[PDB]
């Protein structure tokens, strides 16, 4: 009954992809749809769809109404051009921005520009949200103001994934501050109606029992 | 913990309808864990085709090689492959791995009637394919143009069964329009979309199951989506 869409690359061994996007939203009963941006080699090579049929591949999937969207890997800024303008096409949804960068600047400030607005939260980490505030993070402090500073972007929530001494990661809310595929069980549950915070708990402690 | 595994090799219907999309699905619903390659990314609406791209054959051999480096393929489907060099690289890539159940769906034409097989490519598809399948899903259009006789009556298709078989594939399944073939050296037994029945055809396969049981297995699977 659920229905959630990634918009993301293609890995055929397996990782980040629509591939390990779509087991995740099965796996949490969730009937998932995919639009491929990109085609990757696990990095043998990798090519780029054009963007104009990136787009025509969005507006094939709803109609069926969808009821989350992820996005990962959106290798042009042409791509993120017309995969911002597809999302605002239609109505607004839980959406769901994983912003992988494995990287052109020309890319990234597209990805602020053009799509962190519409999201619902992003699920960035600690030398990926360098690359969108171009200042290396090497405190929780400064790991708090990141996910601050990041948070006025436009997407209502921001999870920093931090790795490194001992780091926590800091869910960024209005409320206040609080190998990954988060994004997939995130907006999986998502997708279930579930809110914000009981959406990340749950998809958390969904990866935790491997 | 590892349990069957199949990969498709088609093309992506983002639209779900049809291409990999469907084939994961019938995997993973037929307990078989998926992998998937590429060939061409195509958006398909209700109208028609909006677009194909085809994906460079250079690259689709990489993936096929990053999925058998990574896992060990149970069974083997491919869908899909737009032009002659993709058929090519396809086929030198199954080569290149182990002898394993392939099915081979020879799909030429979308649900709109729009090509989804450049021409030049279909007699690429007999040479390099067939001769490794281990079972070829064609209906009554697509051994039409196989072959280029028309398939208008049971006789006939008994005969096509039979023209294909030649080509190399260790068994035929000719799909009527009313009555399914299933051609093999040994002979032929008479059944009373396409992208399923292939699918679930290769997942009934890739646990193990002898090929004609693998068959009537898909029907019924087939049989159970369509109706409920
Ligand atoms: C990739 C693909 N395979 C099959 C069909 C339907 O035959 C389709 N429309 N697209």
């Amino acid at each position: 009954m659920p229905v959630a869409l990634t918009i993301a690359g293609s890995d055929s061994g397996g990782g980040a992809g629509i591939q390990a996007d779509l087991k995740t939203f099965s796996a949490l009963g969730v009937y998932g749809m995919s639009v491929i941006t990109a085609v990757t080699a696990q990095v043998q090579g990798v090519h780029d769809i054009p963007p104009e049929l990136v787009a025509a591949q969005i507006d094939a999937v709803f109609e069926l109404r969808v009821d989350a969207v992820k996005t990962g890997m959106l290798s042009n800024a042409e791509i993120v051009e017309a995969v911002a303008e597809a999302l605002r096409r239609y109505g607004v949804r839980p959406l769901v921005v994983d912003p992988v960068m494995v990287l052109a600047p020309d890319a990234v400030e597209a990805l602020k520009e053009r799509l962190f607005p519409l999201a619902t939260i992003i699920t960035p980490n600690l030398p990926e949200a360098e690359v969108l505030l171009g200042r290396p993070i090497r405190t929780e402090e400064e790991m708090e103001e990141a996910a601050r500073r990041l948070l006025a972007l436009g997407p209502k929530a921001v999870l920093l994934k931090g790795g490194h001494e001992e780091a926590v990661d800091l869910l960024a809310d209005g409320e206040g501050i609080h190998g990954c595929t988060l994004s997939a069980a995130i907006a999986a549950h998502l997708a279930r109606g579930h809110d914000l915070p009981e959406a990340v708990r749950e998809a958390k402690a969904y990866l935790t029992g491997a």
